[PDB]
C-alpha cells in the first residue's frame, strides 16, 4: 500500500510535466516506473515508500517538479533521454537516501545546485545538458560512496575546482565537452582509484604533469582537443592499467617518452595533430598490447620505422600527413596483423613497389594512399593481390594509366576510389563484377567510352559512405542506360562534364534511394521524365546545360530546385 505524503509529491510531479504517462490504477506502487519497499523493511504505521522512479526514454516534457525532493526514500531516480528542461531544485541534492542520480539527455538549465550532499551517492549523470556556470567547488566534499561523476556535454566553465581531490573513491570522471579551461590543478592526481578521465573537447591549457603517474589505476584517459603544450611527461611506466591514451589535437612537441615507446599496457594510443618531432620509435617486442596507433600529422622526421610488423596485435594505423620522403619498407611484407593503413600526403615514393610490398599483408582491409606518388604510373601488372581488401583509396596522386585487372583480385572490395588522377582507357566492363561494391569514385581522371551496362547490375546496388557512382568530369560518350533504374540502392549518381547523349531513361526512377542526381554540362535532349516525379528522396539534381526541351516536373522536390539547376536548355518551361 503506496504512501500518502509520496502520492502528493507523484502528484507535483506530474503537474509539471506536459503529458500524461501511459500506466500510471490508483495504488501507485503498482504504476510503471515506480518501486516501492516497505516502512518496516526501511526500518507503527507501516506504508510502500517511493525507493526507485524510472522514467528513461519516456518522451515526457515539463520542468522537474520541486516536490521529488519529497519522497525521503528516494533511492534511484533515473531521468534519462526525455524533454524535460529547467532548472533543478536545491533540495534535489539534499536527498539523503539517494544512490543513483541520472539526469541525462534532457534540456535542463541554470547554474548547477552548489550545495550537493548525497551521502549515499554512487552515480551521478547530468551527461548532455544545458547547465552552466561553475562546478560546484564543494562537489566532493559530501559524496564519501561516489563512484562516477558524468559532467560531459555540457556548459560549464572556469577550472577545473580545486576541491576535486576530496573525491578520492572515484572511478568514473567525465568533464568533457563544456567550456572548462586553465591548468589541471594538482589535486586531481591524488584520486588513485580513478580509471578513467575524460577531459577531451574542453579549452584546457599548460603542461601535463609528471603528477599524472601517480594515477595508477587509469586505463582509459582522453585529454583529446584541448590547449595542452609541452613534452609529454615520461611517466608510461607507473601507468600500468592505462589501454587507452589520446592527446590528439593538441599543442604538445618533442618527441614520444620511451616508457610510452615501452608500454606493455597501451592499446589504442592516438597523438595525431600535435607538433612532435624526431623519428617515430616503438620498443615492439615491449607494446604487446598495441592496437591503435595514430600519429597522423605531426613534425616527425626519418623514416617509416621498419620494425613495426613486429607489432602483432597492431591492426590500424594512421601515418597521415607526416612527411617522410621515403618508400614503404620491405619489412612491411611480414605484417601480418594489419588491417587498415594510411599514408595519406605523406610523401611516399615508388608506388609500384609499395604494392608489391603491401600485397603480402594478408589480413589488410582497407588502404589510404591519398596524395602521394604525384604523376606515377598506377601499376598495370595483373599478378598483385589483395585478397581481404574492402576499402581502397588512392586519390589525387595524378596517377597515369588505365584502371588495371589486379584489382578483381580484391573479389570483396566495397569502395574504390581513383579519383583526381591522370587514368585513361576506357571503364572495364568487369568492374560490374564486384558484388560487394557500394561506392565507386572515378571523377575527374580522363576516362573516354561508353558507361558499362555490367554497372547497372552491380549486387550491392540492386537489392540488400553513401552508394555512389561518381563518374563526373571525363570524356565519357554514349547514352544513359535505363536500366539504371534497378539501383534500389544507390544514394547519389553523379555523371557530370562528360559528353553523353540522347535521352533521360525514365526507367531512372526505380532508383528508390537516388538522393543526389547530377547530370549537367553534358549533350542530353529529350525532355525532363515526369516519372522522375517519384524519386521521394531527391534533394539535389541539376541538369543544367544540356540540350533539353520541355515543361519542367511538377513534383514537390521539384518545385524546391535552385533555377540553377535548370539553365543552359533550350526550350525548358
Ligand atoms: C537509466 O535507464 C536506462 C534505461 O531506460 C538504463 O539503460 C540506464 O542504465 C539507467 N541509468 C543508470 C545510471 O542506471
Ligand atoms: C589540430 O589541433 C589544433 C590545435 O589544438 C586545433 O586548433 C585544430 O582545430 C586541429 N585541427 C584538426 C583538423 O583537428
Ligand atoms: C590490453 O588492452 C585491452 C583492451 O584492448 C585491455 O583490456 C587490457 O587491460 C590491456 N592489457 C594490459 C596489459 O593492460
Ligand atoms: C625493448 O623491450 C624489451 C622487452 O621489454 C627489453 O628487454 C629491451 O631492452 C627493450 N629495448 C629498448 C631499446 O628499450
Ligand atoms: C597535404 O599537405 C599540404 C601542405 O602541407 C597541407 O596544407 C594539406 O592539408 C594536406 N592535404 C591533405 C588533404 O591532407
Ligand atoms: C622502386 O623501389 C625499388 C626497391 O628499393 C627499386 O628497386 C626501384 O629501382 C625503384 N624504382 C624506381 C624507378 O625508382
Ligand atoms: C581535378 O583535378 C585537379 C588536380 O588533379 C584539381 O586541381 C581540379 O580542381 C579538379 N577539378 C575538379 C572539377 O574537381
Amino acid at each position: 500500500t503506496c504512501n500518502s505524503n509520496d502520492l502528493k509529491a507523484l502528484e507535483g510531479f506530474m503537474r509539471g510535466l506536459e503529458s500524461s504517462i501511459d500506466g500510471w490504477s490508483s495504488n501507485c506502487c503498482d504504476w510503471v516506473g515506480i518501486s516501492c519497499k516497505s516502512s518496516v523493511s526501511l526500518g507503527v504505521n507501516e506504508s510502500g515508500r517511493v525507493v526507485e522512479l524510472e522514467l528513461g526514454r519516456r518522451k515526457l516534457s515539463g520542468k522537474l517538479s520541486e516536490s521529488v525532493a519529497k519522497l525521503d526514500q528516494l533511492k534511484v531516480l533515473n531521468l534519462t533521454h526525455n524533454s524535460l528542461s529547467g532548472s533543478i531544485a536545491a533540495s534535489l541534492l539534499n536527498l539523503s537516501n539517494l544512490e543513483v542520480l541520472d539526469l541525462s539527455s534532457n534540456d535542463f538549465s541554470g547554474l548547477f545546485p552548489s550545495l550537493i550532499n548525497l551521502p549515499s551517492l554512487r552515480v551521478l549523470n547530468v551527461y548532455e545538458n544545458s547547465f552552466h556556470g561553475l562546478i560546484p567547488a564543494s562537489l566532493c566534499n559530501n559524496l564519501p560512496r561516489i563512484r562516477e561523476i558524468d559532467l560531459a556535454m555540457n556548459y560549464f566553465d572556469g577550472s577545473i575546482p580545486v576541491g576535486i581531490g576530496n573525491c578520492s573513491s572515484v572511478e568514473y570522471l567525465g568533464l568533457a565537452s563544456n567550456n572548462l579551461s586553465g591548468s589541471i590543478p594538482q589535486e586531481l592526481f591524488q584520486l588513485s582509484n580513478l580509471s578513467v578521465l575524460a577531459l577531451q573537447n574542453n579549452r584546457l591549457s599548460g603542461a601535463l604533469s609528471s603528477k599524472l603517474g601517480k594515477l595508477s589505476n587509469l586505463g582509459r584517459l582522453d585529454i583529446s582537443s584541448n590547449k595542452f603544450s609541452g613534452k609529454i611527461p615520461d611517466v608510461f611506466l607507473e601507468l600500468n592499467k592505462l589501454w587507452y591514451f589520446s592527446a590528439q589535437s593538441n599543442l604538445f612537441n618533442g618527441e614520444m617518452p620511451r616508457s610510452l615507446s615501452n608500454s606493455r599496457s597501451i592499446s589504442l594510443l592516438s597523438l595525431r595533430n600535435n607538433t612532435l618531432s624526431g623519428q617515430i620509435y616503438l620498443n615492439c617486442s615491449a607494446m604487446t598490447n598495441l592496437t591503435s596507433l595514430d600519429l597522423a600529422s605531426n613534425s616527425f622526421s626519418g623514416s617509416i620505422p621498419s620494425n613495426l610488423p613486429n607489432c602483432l596485435r597492431l591492426k590500424t594505423i594512421n601515418f597521415a600527413k607526416i612527411k617522410f620522403i621515403a618508400q614503404i619498407p620491405e619489412s612491411f611484407k611480414n605484417f601480418q596483423s594489419l588491417t587498415s593503413l594510411s599514408f595519406s600526403n605523406s610523401s611516399i615514393q615508388n608506388i609500384s613497389s609499395a604494392l608489391e610490398i603491401l600485397q603480402h599483408c594478408q589480413n589488410l582491409k582497407t588502404l589510404v594512399l591519398t596524395l602521394n606518388f604525384q604523376k606515377e604510373e598506377l601499376p598495370s601488372v595483373p599478378s598483385l593481390q589483395f585478397k581481404n581488401l574492402k576499402v581502397l583509396i588512392i586519390a589525387s596522386c595524378q596517377l597515369r594509366g588505365t584502371v588495371p585487372q589486379w584489382l578483381s583480385n580484391s573479389p570483396s572490395l566495397q569502395l574504390l576510389d581513383l579519383s583526381w588522377n591522370q587514368l585513361s582507357g576506357t571503364i572495364p566492363p568487369w568492374l560490374g563484377s564486384l558484388n560487394s561494391l557500394f561506392y565507386l569514385d572515378l571523377s575527374n581522371n580522363t576516362f573516354i567510352g561508353e558507361i558499362p551496362h555490367s554497372l547497372t547490375s552491380l549486387q550491392s546496388l540492386v537489392s540488400k559512405f553513401p552508394p555512389m557512382i561518381d563518374l563526373s568530369y571525363n570524356s565519357l560518350n554514349g547514352s544513359i542506360w535505363p536500366e539504371f533504374g534497378d539501383l534500389r540502392q544507390l544514394h547519389v549518381l553523379n555523371l557530370k562534364n562528360n559528353n553523353l547523349s540522347g535521352n533521360i531513361p525514365a526507367n531512372l526512377s526505380g532508383m528508390t534511394s537516388l538522393e543526389v542526381l547530377d547530370l549537367s554540362h553534358n549533350n542530353l535532349s529529350g525532355n525532363i521524365p515526369p516519372s522522375l516525379v517519384k524519386l521521394s528522396f531527391l534533394s539535389t539534381f541539376s541538369v543544367a546545360y544540356n540540350k533539353l526541351s520541355g515543361p519542367i516536373p511538377t513534383g514537390v522536390q521539384f518545385q524546391t530546385f535552385p533555377n540553377s539547376s535548370f539553365e543552359g536548355n533550350q526550350g525548358l518551361c
